């Protein structure tokens, strides 16, 4: 009864500051990548406000951007990886005035400027290389 | 049917912080400068708690500065020019607690610290070398 | 009819976050020392969340201050003076989440971190080598 | 009359930010330890949102962290002790949108940056070598 992939649903009363979501899942034991999207509408090449983009390469890195009129924006990235592949995570996202904050199990792990604002995103996104078990909106 | 320049409108509930600004134009091929101000009242001289000025010159930069009491402050610049000549733009101010900041087709660009209370801001004001499309207001 | 010092009165709804307090006086053209008081009540010793207190001495300072349970804590001070004996200022403080933001005359002067909660002050209180015009509060 | 310990009692309304904890007491003339703790709930070992921890050790120092999902993360140090064995202190935590922000008998003393999103804390919970005089919540 687990959600299935690609997850795309609304944001009950659409996001806004001081929201937060809470995403608990399991890395695929053959994990390449996943991601979360913050998107701007139900439509499936919606522009995305935050795009969280984990990926095992040579690099492990999280990968970080905006598509804005349908582009990619100036990547960030972190040469990190706080998730490993089969097991269990637990995924935060905090909706603060200047960034959203991600902690993953438990650790402070980025801060992403907003480059959209934030009440334009309605819908969260999540597809890739992972098992989703829940979604909760929290403060919204 | 576009907006005819000078365009000066009120904001809708006045401005407020959490509020966004999101602004479609094209500069003009002969563009030397525009800019956007943040106005405290419809009158002409109205004070101007945020002035967004991109001007080409020798070094292509923006300008940022308040009017208050009928006088210009400290400019603030930044020597980096996100406009260009004869294209199509979207501009995005979004309303902080300590700042304005500023994104450029997607880009984040700059943040503007506050001089004077948002909630003096009553109109928007734009003018210069550019065409105008759309003004939109969000979150207020 | 201009208001008499020591000026202390009520704020309108007590401080909160994202309002701002307007003043507008004349340092007096042999001022010494002057200060405002964002105050825990109405008492004459009450405690005072933040005290702006620029001085003329040798050096010419600005100091910042909280007394809490009738003590002074440990003094801020910029050693720059925005203030000048016999001229009429702005000086407006803004309340941010972090800090009040000082801006005088339009330019931004110093950003002081809370120590006492915000919405323990109930009172401004004003005193010391000035003449007062107005006193202004917005967004509460 | 004063609380005995172990104090738990919920968070009127709820954590949300904006908020301050005030906490009168006095550490023990023999004290090794206490703590604070923002919780998740009313059960013994819930999640903690923010663990503030003073202790006399070696290195007198106050310890910092978030235990989710049962487990301690990453603690935070200060190696400076802001209390002081058989003296009465005021504690205050103030709910900012990027931290708790810690002040202790009037000095700002720490930061500490959410690690779980704040309106998940429901609970106050105090223990250890002090005792307990006031807990007043403000703000919510
Ligand atoms: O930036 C987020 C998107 O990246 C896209 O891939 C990039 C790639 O990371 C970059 O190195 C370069 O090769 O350009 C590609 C296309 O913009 C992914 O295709 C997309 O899904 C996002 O992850
Ligand atoms: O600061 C914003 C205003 O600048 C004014 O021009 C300045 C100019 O930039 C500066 O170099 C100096 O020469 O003083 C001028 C007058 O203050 C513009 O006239 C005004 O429109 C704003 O852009
Ligand atoms: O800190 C704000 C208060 O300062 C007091 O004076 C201080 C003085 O600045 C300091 O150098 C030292 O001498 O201790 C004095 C007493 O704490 C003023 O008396 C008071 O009005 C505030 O300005
Ligand atoms: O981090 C907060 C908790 O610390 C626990 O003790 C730690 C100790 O500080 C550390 O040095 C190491 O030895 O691991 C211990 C267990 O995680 C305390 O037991 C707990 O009460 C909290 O203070
Ligand atoms: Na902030």
């Amino acid at each position: 009864y687990n959600p299935t992939l690609p997850y795309k649903r609304p944001i009950p009363g659409g996001l806004s500051v001081g929201m937060s979501v809470y995403i608990q899942g399991m890395a695929k034991e053959n994990m390449r990548r996943f991601h979360v999207n913050f998107a701007v509408g139900q439509d499936d090449g919606a522009d995305v406000a935050f795009h969280f983009n984990p990926r095992f390469d040579g690099w492990d890195k999280v990968v970080f951007n905006t598509m804005q009129s349908g582009q990619w924006g100036k990547e960030e990235k972190k040469k990190s990886m706080p998730f490993q592949k089969g097991k269990h995570f637990e995924l935060v996202f905090m909706v603060m005035p200047e960034h959203y904050k991600v902690v993953v199990n438990g650790n402070s792990f980025y801060e992403y400027g907003h480059r959209l604002p934030v009440q334009m995103v309605t819908h969260l996104q999540v597809d890739g290389d992972l098992e989703l078990q829940s979604i909760n909106f929290l403060g919204g």
